C-alpha cells in the first residue's frame, strides 16, 4: 500500500504479499485470491 486512511489501527491479520491488513481472517484470506488471478504479470519485454 501506498497511502490510506487509517493510520494508527493495528488489525489482527496481514498480507505478507503487499500488506493489506483486515478485521477477520476469512476477510484477508480472499484479499490474497487475487494476488494469484494477476499474479502471471509481463505484457512484453520492451
Ligand atoms: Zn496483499
Amino acid at each position: 500500500g501506498s497511502s490510506g486512511s487509517s493510520g494508527s489501527g493495528e488489525r489482527p491479520f496481514k498480507c505478507n504479499e503487499c500488506g493489506k491488513g483486515f478485521g477477520r481472517r476469512s476477510h484477508l484470506a480472499g484479499h490474497l485470491r487475487l494476488h494469484s488471478r494477476e499474479k502471471s504479470s509481463g505484457p512484453s519485454s520492451g
